[PDB]
This record gives C-alpha cells, structure tokens and sequence, in this order.
C-alpha cells in the first residue's frame, strides 16, 4: 500500500486467503474487520505515529495516553470470494475535543465497484489508570496535517445507522452462548484481546439456521470495558425485527458487567 | 505465488500483518501454520485439484475421498518481524500406498536465508465413514506428473524429529488448560475445525513464564480424530526436559484422544 496523492489517506489491496472464507467461500466480517486494523496501522506508520494498535505521537507516548475504539460500524455489499483481490481506502478526522474518527471505503480492485464501508470513533485514554480526557489542543494539532480539513465521511446521510444509540438487552435473552474465553491467537501484540475477537463472541450467539440462510449487511459494536486474558464472555442475543435483525450484549460470566453492546442486520440469500 | 521453473514446486511471499504477530512483533507459530496452509492451497490450485484443503482429483470426488493429515512437524530458526517478507516453497511426494508428504521451506526474501522448515504426512480417508484405506494405483498415477521423482525431504536426516514416535501423556498432567471450545473464526469452508486451532490449543496448556522467556523451535502434533463442532477439549501438558514438552488433547467429557504432540523451546 501508499499514501494517495494528497497524503491525506492511505489505499492497500489485500487477495483473500483460503482461511480467511467461511460456508459461501467468500471473506468473514473477521477477516474484513481485521483487514481494517491493517491498513490502519500501515497508515499510521507510513507518517511516524505508533504502530501498535494506538497510533500515539511522542506527546502522548510522555503522558502514557492511548486511542481506543468506542464504536465500531461495518456494512459490507459484496463479500470478497477467495481468490479476490479488494481495495482498501483508510483516512481519520478530529471530531474536536471528543475524539478522532477512522472510515474505510472497501472496493473490488477489478470493477472498481463500492463493496463496503466502515467507520469507527476513538477516545484517548491513560494506558493505566483507564480514565477519558478531552483530547489537548497540543495533541490534536499534531495530527490534523495527516488530515482533511472538509469533512470526508464514509456515511454522509443526514441520520445513518452509523450514529444510532444502542440499547441494553434485557434478561431473558432469546439465545446465549457461554463461557466464551480468548486464547493466545485473541491477544494482540500488547497482550491485549483484538477488538476482531468481540466481533467473533457477539456473532456466536446468532443461530447457525440464520448465519446459513442470511448474508450479515451491517454490524454496529460499542465497546464499554475490556475482556482480560483471564475474563469470561456471554454472549446473549434477540430478535428485534425479508431482513432479520438482532440486538446484541457481552459481558463477563460472573458478575454481568458489560464489556459490548451492538446490532446486526441479515439479508434472506 | 508461482510453479517453479521446473513445474515440480511453488513459491509465494507474505508480508507478515500487525494482528498475525505475538508479544515479540514477530510472527506466530500459527501464523506461520496458516502461510504453510495457504501455499499449500495455492500449489493445489495452480494444476488443477481441489481448493477446499482436501485437494482431491475427479476420480476422489466420485468415490467421496479425501486427504487428511496425520502428522505435522514444523521447525522455526528465526521468526518474521511485522512488515518483513517470508518466501514459502512447497512440494508434495508420494510414500507409495501409505499416504503423501507436503514439505516447506522458509526463507527470508531479503537475504534468500532459510528461517525455517516444515513437513507434514497425509493419508486417504471416506469423507462420510471417516474409514481409512491405502492409496488407489490409479490414484496415485494421478499425482506422480505434479511431484519429484528423486527424493526431495525438508528432513533428509535418517531417523530425524520429524519421524519419532510420541508417548501418550499419563494422569497426572503438570499443567492444564480445560473447556477450550472453537468458535465460528476456527472453522474453516467445509465447516470443519481448521488444523491451526489444535496447534493453539496445545499451546495454551504452556505457562505463559516459558512462552515470556522462551521462544518454540520445534512443534511436532499427531492428528488421530477430528473435534466437532460441538465438542469441548482439554489440553495437557508435562515438562520431559532447552525446555521440552509432552502434549494431549482430549475430549473434555470421555477423555477420547483427538491430539499428542512435543515441543522443545529455547532460552531467549
Ligand atoms: N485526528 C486524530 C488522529 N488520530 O490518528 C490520526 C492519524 C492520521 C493519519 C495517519 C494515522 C493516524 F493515526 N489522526
Ligand atoms: N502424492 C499425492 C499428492 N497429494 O497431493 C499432491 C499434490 C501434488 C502437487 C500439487 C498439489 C497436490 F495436492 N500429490
């Protein structure tokens, strides 16, 4: 991959591999959504920030301050069949004082075509003591020339699914799966779990006669706390709705704190 | 990826991605597995066979056979770093009726050195009465076009690693890791779990102090049964020793044994 034109975003082509395919011998929303980190961190690298998940300047590593994902939305047209080559367009954008965003455009490398887009926003957080702050004027002045300055967004409409609040699942769920725990291939370089691995638990609570009958068009996940190495994850799941949608909570085995909330929407083959 | 010059092999290069990499930002021995998994897809691809990790001909598929491995053996010198190229050739040879062997070599693409080597043994299997049976004269004739006719080992070395017998692990395991199940992600098309995860599931049973202070030379992991599924494993694991390792998996209900491997690793 390489910074397009302008330096203001990054473009990289990605083949999809045999392992990458599920049941349709096409890419699972996993290897799309880890496909995004990707070209995420070899953007950040190809202008000097961080690449470890965090894209953190100098200021921020001396103050022990992080990105991390609050929010994160896909919507997928066309799943990349093995074999296929797709094209991923990456930029960010300050969203003032609240946080950054970083949206995807996923074409077919081939036609050209829009095949999916995603967006995500971050918040900055110190690394130890978990708590928020306001992104400084310091901080935000570093990144806003690897930036556009109109506003480029992967979902313009007025009110878009991308925004929506998400609501809390209520006991009981209409289906669960339990005791779900990461294993090394979850951790990240950091020992951190991947934010991929959430996407997985949510997705393991849909019931295998929707996942054979229906495509996922769009997911929409919140992230609320961290899974430790050592935590255990439910996964609870209810129909909320041709197209079937479904309303979404992790949270740790124990005690019911919640790490995710979200919602998918599935389309008939 | 490509055949080589003489039609007999094939060679790709991976740039090694920031999520296939572990705490030392180089690649891990699942990664690697998977590159080792993909070469071997694209090889099967590139003359005609199956690409749903069976790479079976016409003849198999009418009489519902498969390939399944029965052994992998994967020796690492050096790791790729995040960004690095790894450069993968593969070949198949026939060991007349018991099975076939794919073997790997891996080089760093930028010095053309070898970092590592793999070989695995398959054998031939009914895909619905999971019945063994010896490989097929015309069959056999099928693949002799697509391999060397000389004798091409990754491990040369009579009676080397990649051939010993491994014991079965007795009660009571040093360390364990118990209720390990798969997810929709270690499933691969065909909905079978994807050979990678029992490499990840004997490794969970090491303490996390060996894998901090030592990196894995040398995994060797025997494949008797499949876990469904639905199935629930628990992974063992005794110190033997350079640290060495004895592995089982088995199903967490009955016991049944699914895997027995050894590791060796070495000090930092
Ligand atoms: N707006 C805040 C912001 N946060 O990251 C970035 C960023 C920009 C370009 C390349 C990598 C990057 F991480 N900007
Ligand atoms: N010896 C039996 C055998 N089994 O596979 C092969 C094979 C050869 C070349 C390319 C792909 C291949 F799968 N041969």
């Amino acid at each position: 991959g390489s910074l397009t034109e302008d330096g203001l975003s990054y473009k990289e082509k990605f083949v999809v591999r045999s392992y990458e395919v599920g049941s349709n011998k096409t890419a699972t929303v996993e290897t799309i959504a880890n496909l995004l980190q990707e070209v995420g961190c070899n953007h950040a690298q190809s202008v000097g920030f961080s690449t470890d998940g965090f894209a953190t300047t100098t200021t921020m590593r001396k103050l022990h301050l992080i990105w991390v994902t609050a929010r994160m939305h896909i919507e997928i047209y066309k799943y990349p069949a093995w074999g296929d080559v797709v094209e991923i367009e990456t930029w960010c954008q300050s969203e003032g004082r609240i946080g950054t965003r970083r949206d995807w455009i996923l074409k077919d490398s081939v036609t050209g075509e829009v095949t999916g887009r995603a967006t995500s926003k971050w918040v900055m957080m110190n690394q130890d003591t978990r708590r928020l702050q306001k992104v400084s004027d310091d901080v935000r002045d570093e990144y806003l020339v690897f930036c556009p300055q109109e506003p480029r967004l992967a979902f313009p409409e007025e009110n878009n699914r991308s925004l929506k609040k998400i609501p809390k699942l209520e006991d009981p769920a209409q289906y669960s799966m339990i005791g779900l725990k990461p294993r090394r291939a979850d951790l990240d370089m950091n020992q951190h779990v991947n934010n991929v691995t959430y996407i997985g638990w949510v997705l393991e609570s849909i019931p295998q006669e929707i996942v054979d009958t229906h495509e996922l068009q769009v997911i929409t996940l919140d992230y609320r706390r961290e899974c430790q190495q050592d935590d255990v994850v439910d996964s609870l799941t209810t129909t909320t709705s041709n197209d079937s949608q479904f309303l979404h909570l992790l949270r740790l085995s124990g005690d019911g704190q919640e790490i995710n909330r979200g919602t998918t929407l599935w389309r008939k083959k």
